[PDB]
């Protein structure tokens, strides 16, 4: 930050620090002082007196551990951390640039700021330890009696001096030793017209000064909520935005030197069965709590009141605890969910090479486009508007002509051709917001053409994703994806000579609607064709006759790309003499094999899809007119979501809406060891000045003007690090910051190596560029006929969910049976969810498990509450269940991430009636599943549901590759093919987990909350049957998913009258919180300020609705609330 | 990669020379003539076959002087032998019998080529696995033609040589250990000379001494209307402030502005004048100067073209890169044993 901003920091920090009488540094300041000395005396008066979220939290305390040996109270007095910034400026020393504690290594750098904690990874075995005496403990937490964790929360409170001092003031004559404390307003229920109101939990983290850099971090992830003394700040106080539950972290390394036997823990001959499975006792009177490893502690109930102790101080804890209460907020809340998962709104694009005329239909005008949002556009005298609020958006009105070479839109308006300029930068949207820009290629600056972007969102959602399987790709843009070849050709001429005699045949017969024929009489070079027109001109097509289509089928690629790529370039100035335009160089004498365009190198766009036994990559290309899709990011890691009918129609069909609780992304750059790999990594690292950097090694000065003169690795990275090299190396010894961080440089081991979860904190990419999303909003928005002005939220339109498969190894089970993209029926989606198998930590019975919906190791609650609601989020809305496959399709096809590149452009290219799972599965393109014999055992393959075929391949692959029926062989379409038995063994596998999973169920007796559907199932992957003798083929099981089945259910009217019951109670708690605090005398002040007249009227409106059978009804398509947690 | 200078000048001079016969073109660096394309085989592993046959070759008994055969025992990728040693070892020579330059003539063009690829790219960390390190891609199933090493694929340098009678252009590849030679300008079209003895021996034979008068070079950058092409041209012309101009067309701040927005033609101009605009159209209308010169727009003629004689003083080569003009003066100077 600049210097100006970082003085305020200071300023700002050095008046909170004057308040609490601690040391500061000294460097008007009799200016505020008698304010100061006032609010001192002020505070005194009043000392140790609880801010409304502090008195939500220390009242549960009280009660909840009411019968135990200790009391625990919260710190009365704390560094309130009631602004953004303070936390940044408070977690470095004022004058230095590094800090080193037990605990943290912290850094000055020229490009953000440096945070090594003691552990730089994160652990889950052991870890989730859960108080008894609350809701009930699921079967793979640890249980830790209430007493014990009063004890815990005691002595979290006792902390070191050393644990305490603030590393602000780690230089100074004296230190600054005190308490830090954070409120913040997560997100647990996203804001849709008429349905819901944004609602937020709210959290307070409590922590020693020592960890202030978690504080920074967690403050970055989800915001300032400010001085919780005031009640602007009390959530109590707004109940309409709250979900009337309160959070409390506490991180106290300190901890981790507690022995089981001061805790008070049973001697292993004294303890259950479950306290031995649990390390909850000791053997020796010096054992460790936990055994020394990380751990957090955590007591919660159905009061809405979670408190976790974490004892480690490494940053994903505290992100992952945030994530863990805003779930357990939903459950408790109803009606919303949290979701593991990543998604982005994402809208196809073609190239449009030159020229291209708008096709707006008629029910999409601009007349309509301006009297709807005039007080938004300048309406210019040629006929257009400018987007004011963003004058790079731009409405072109319907029906105008694009021209790339006279570089102009033209149209009709007023009586009179008019024509402008098309300019680069600008974002021409039709009245049905169709955009318009110009690009020039990655290869070639010279060569520009026109994109055509749809407005018709096809949002994605990824949840229940195993990490490795590709969760963040699914927002990620496939443009840093693409290989850049040539085109070849084995003979030119002979070459040329076929597509001469194609261009000279006659396609007006080409239908199989013969009335369709006879119509169409453009010549394949003519003006009035498109590059896409040609291209749907030579693929077989089912509305092409069978003579046709054989005709295409006889066609060599190599003449079919040929023509596509004389068809790209070709000019009207050339008349007919096309061919001399076309040829190969001759080298040596010998002629070469490269087309060339007017003597220049065509360039050819390529992906890969997958990788060859031998290592090399499977290069395919892309047809002329693909462009990559563009992404709008919506989600990543923690997602807050609502079922309700669709905000435009109450009788519509039931819809999901999603929101990102983070505002920034912990990212792992992996491959950024690799220079210039990772482009987006590199240039995050480098072209910033505030990032927040974990896990990465810190660098000198030196070192940088060493790495600048060192010429291979240079020049191996991108431009930005090469500039921020540059810059740290042209530094002198007296300038600072004193380090830096460069992106190939992870933080170094004590043990040699280097660390392998470096870890930085992205401005989410809807922030970063937000031009973009604006024009995406304004976009979907006139595709909509909506105003521009408003919040316009888009459903999900595709849930597509990931899997990390992996070949069988020496102690790794195979889990290798998927093919690139399945479809599952809800039964067989849930057998999946709720195993979430990997083959990362496979454990004695299959592979490893990371619980329900990926969410085992985030879950303070029963897995079965969120089970109850997913099932219902499918069910109530027929979404589909898509899995995509990563990392191997059988133990011999490696493909990483390539497939996962591939389902957002896959899906955004498929229309809603192409994506339709019921006409895929009847027309042929997805191929069922079935059981067979293998070594007289049966193989339950059919638990893998439906997969896609060849067909599907050629027709919806063949939308973006050029050659679709060799881009996957027949070896990853059937993975069987590559081998029976390691087949047979993943299926085994992935039935044998099913079975432990489902079993957990049984062991801690959650299965008895299931709902219908969830239960039979579960009774079927543990034990082969349900109660009723079901089995997954019986059809009375099945019939418990459809949707007419769930509606109509007694258990689902209970979730509905649950959650009514619980809203009435939440507002008429509201209410009376508000008639309390307006009828204190002192108050009438603030009253008038935050107009809380106003707001209890609304509130008691709010009861009355809540209460009638009117808003009874509204919840009919939602997804309700548990109606018993036990 | 290292380039090696010989300090040894080979001055050239260039005289009585009539209208485009090339008079500047001796002092003009070859660089920019480079043409690069890849390097392409028809089939690779029957290509490494005889690369590999070829490495397996005893050459020790090579030389027409049978007392140096037998002396020299270095295998082909040895780390004793340059890329230079193995182009001359597979170079028919006078030095080598007519059983050896037999055996040369008969290896094909495609397998020597891709023998001094290997030879250029190997690395002793490989050992004796150097096939794994040069494969062809698959694009769409299909096997490809385009040597790659490690993947990507491998960069040749070419020169063209005349034009075929169709206009496609003759190239040839250069060999993998030619580098351009520098050249210290010393002329160009003003020059003044003398003949003496050498002035380090007066008995020695008589040389020829040049200087240029000139301090600035009229030069005409007839083909700089060509966007990018006259690369020096448009640097020279775009990068200065007191540059002398003549023949062009005078051009506006508005003009400025609109040429930035001609994306076909902007994104044509090598980056000193993309930059020349954008801080020209940056310009209000009432900051100076009023006017400014784009490398590819001619003064129009009132007939209705415009000039074929356009026209800018520019700084002599030697001055406007000081630093290699002294490397070679201190390299030559010790090339001849002179303080
Ligand atoms: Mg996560
Ligand atoms: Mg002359």
């Amino acid at each position: 930050m600049s210097v100006v901003e970082r003085r305020q920091i200071n300023a700002a920090i050095n008046l909170r620090l004057s308040l609490l009488g601690l040391p500061h540094p000294d460097s008007d300041a009799i200016l505020v002082e008698p304010l100061l000395a006032r609010q001192r005396e002020l505070s005194r008066r009043l000392k140790d007196r609880l801010s409304a979220p502090d008195l939500r939290i220390q009242r549960f305390l009280d009660d909840y551990l009411a019968d135990c040996d200790e009391h625990p109270q919260l710190p009365r007095t704390t560094l309130v951390l009631d602004e953004p910034g303070l936390a940044r400026g408070l977690s470095l020393p004022v004058d230095g640039d590094e800090f080193h504690s037990d605990i943290v290594a912290s850094y000055r750098l020229v490009n953000g700021v440096l945070h090594n904690p003691k552990h730089d990874r994160r652990t889950t075995a052991g870890v989730f330890h859960i108080s008894t005496g609350g809701l009930p403990i699921p079967q793979d937490k640890v249980e830790v009696d209430k007493n014990v964790y009063a004890r815990i929360l005691a002595r979290a409170f006792q902390a070191p001096d050393e644990e305490l001092a603030l590393p602000y003031t780690a230089n100074l004559p004296e230190q600054a030793h005190c308490w830090a404390s954070l409120l913040m307003r997560p997100t647990v229920l996203p804001a849709v017209p008429g349905r819901t109101t944004e609602k937020s939990y709210e959290v307070h983290f409590i922590v020693p000064g020592g960890l202030m850099c978690n504080l920074d971090f967690v403050e970055g992830i989800f915001g300032n909520a400010g001085d919780p003394y005031l009640p602007e700040n009390d959530a109590s106080l707004d109940p309409d935005s709250w979900t009337g539950h309160t959070g409390c972290v506490i991180l106290a390394p300190h901890l981790t030197t507690m022995t089981k036997k001061s805790l008070g823990m049973p001697h292993y001959d004294d303890a259950t069965e479950r306290q031995r499975r649990d390390g909850q006792c000791w053997r020796h009177e010096d054992d460790l709590y936990n055994d020394g490893k990380a751990f957090k502690v955590c007591a919660r109930d159905e009061r809405g009141v979670i408190v976790t102790v974490i004892a480690d101080n490494y940053f994903g804890y505290c992100k992952k605890e945030v994530k863990t209460q805003i779930s357990y907020s939903a459950n408790l809340l109803g009606g919303a969910e949290e979701e593991h998962s990543g998604g982005a709104e994402v809208y196809p694009a073609w190239n449009l090479n030159q020229d291209f005329t708008d096709r707006t239909p008629d029910d999409f005008t601009l007349a309509d486009v301006i009297s709807t949002n005039r007080e938004l556009l300048d309406v210019r005298p040629e006929g257009y508007a400018v987007y004011k609020p963003e004058p790079n958006i731009v409405f072109i009105p319907e029906h105008s002509h694009y021209s790339m070479r006279t570089q102009t839109i033209s149209w009709t308006a007023h009586g009179a051709e008019q024509t402008i300029k098309l300019l680069a930068g600008k974002h021409y949207l039709s009245p049905d917001g169709y955009r318009i820009h110009a690009k020039h290629r990655e290869m070639d600056a010279t060569q520009w053409h026109l994109i055509g972007t749809s407005s018709r969102a096809v949002t994605c959602h990824k949840p229940a994703t195993v990490s490795g399987g590709g969760k963040s790709e699914i927002s990620k843009s496939i443009s840093d994806a693409f290989v850049f070849g040539n085109a070849f050709s084995h003979d030119i001429d002979s070459a040329m000579d076929q597509v001469q005699a194609l261009f000279d045949t006659d396609f007006t017969n080409r239908f199989a609607d013969a009335s369709r024929n006879g119509t169409d009489h453009r010549p394949v070079l003519s003006i009035d064709r498109s590059l896409g027109s040609v291209i749907k001109l030579l693929t077989p097509s089912i509305q092409y006759n069978d003579e046709y289509n054989a005709f295409l089928e006889g066609i060599e690629p190599d003449v079919k790309e040929l023509a596509f790529t004389v068809k790209r370039y070709y000019l009207p100035e050339w008349g007919e003499d096309w061919r001399s335009h076309f040829t190969v160089g001759i080298m040596n004498g010998r002629h070469g094999n490269m087309v060339r365009l007017d003597g220049k190198k065509i360039i050819t766009n390529m992906l890969r899809v997958g990788f060859r036994e031998d290592g090399s990559w499977r290069l395919f290309t892309l047809r002329p007119d693909y462009s990559p899709a563009v992404k709008v990011q919506t989600e990543d890691d923690i997602t807050a979501s609502t079922v309700t009918p669709p905000w435009e129609d109450a009788e519509g069909l039931p819809r999901k809406y999603v929101t990102n609780c983070e505002h920034l992304l912990f990212q792992r750059p992996d491959d950024a060891i690799h220079r210039g790999y990772d482009k987006q990594a590199e240039f995050d690292l480098a072209s910033g000045t505030d990032t927040f950097i974990s896990n990465f090694e810190p660098l000198t000065h030196e070192q940088a003007r060493d790495l600048l003169t060192d010429v291979q690795a240079y020049s191996e990275f991108t431009k930005p690090v090469r500039k921020l090299i540059e810059r740290v190396a042209a530094m002198p010894d007296d300038q600072s910051p004193e380090f830096w961080v460069c992106s190939d440089d992870p933080r170094h081991l004590p043990d040699g190596g280097r660390s392998k979860n470096p870890r930085y904190l992205q401005v989410r990419p809807t922030d970063s560029n937000p031009e973009l999303t604006t024009v995406a909003d304004v976009a979907g928005k006139l595709a909509r006929k909506l105003p521009l002005a408003g919040h316009a939220p888009q459903p999900i339109d595709v849930v597509a969910a990931g899997r990390r498969n992996n070949p069988p190894e020496d102690k790794v089970p195979a889990l290798c049976a998927y093919n690139p993209l399945h479809y599952m029926e809800l039964p067989e989606l849930f057998m999946e969810y709720i195993s979430s198998m990997t083959g990362k930590s496979p454990s004695t019975t299959g592979a490893g498990s990371e619980g329900a919906l990926t969410k085992g190791p985030f879950n303070a609650l029963p897995a079965v509450y969120d089970l109850n609601a997913a099932v219902l989020s499918y069910a109530l809305t027929d979404y589909d269940g898509w899995l995509s496959s990563a990392g191997y399709i059988g133990p011999n096809a490696r493909v990483d991430h390539d497939i996962s590149m591939l389902i957002p452009e896959l899906f955004s290219h498929m229309g809603p009636n192409d994506r339709n799972t019921k006409r895929l599965i009847s027309e042929g393109y997805l191929e069922k599943m079935q059981d067979f014999d293998f070594d007289g055992h049966r193989v339950l393959a059919s638990r893998l549901g439906y997969r896609i075929n060849d067909r599907f391949v050629t027709h919806y692959f063949g939308r973006i590759f050029l050659h679709p029926d060799v881009v996957f062989s027949e070896e990853m379409l059937r993975p069987e093919l590559q081998d029976e038995k390691i087949f047979a063994d993943s299926i085994d596998v992935i039935v044998k987990t099913h079975q432990r999973v489902a079993q957990m169920y049984f062991d801690d007796g959650t299965v008895s909350l299931a709902c219908p559907p969830i239960r039979a199932l579960l009774e079927i992957m543990a034990h082969g049957a349900s109660a009723e003798g079901w089995t997954l083929d019986s059809p009375e099981f099945r019939k418990l998913f459809e949707r007419e089945s769930v509606l109509a259910s007694d258990w689902y009217a209970a979730r509905l009258d649950a959650k009514q019951a619980e809203d009435v109670k939440q507002t008429e708690e509201g209410v009376e919180r508000l008639k309390e605090y307006i009828e204190r005398p002192d108050s009438g002040s603030v009253s008038a300020r935050l107009h809380l007249a106003d707001r209890l009227r609304e509130l008691e409106a709010q009861l009355t609705y809540e209460r009638s059978p009117e808003y009874r009804r509204s919840l009919v398509g939602t997804l309700g609330r548990q109606p018993r947690f036990v």
